[PDB]
């Protein structure tokens, strides 16, 4: 598993891509 986000937070359904955790991080 990673530990690092970015911009690949999705509004529209409050969730990340998939790269990184998804659901909060």
């Amino acid at each position: 598993g990673v530990v690092r986000q970015w911009s690949g937070y999705d509004p529209r359904t409050g969730t990340w891509r998939s790269s990184i955790a998804y659901g909060g991080g």
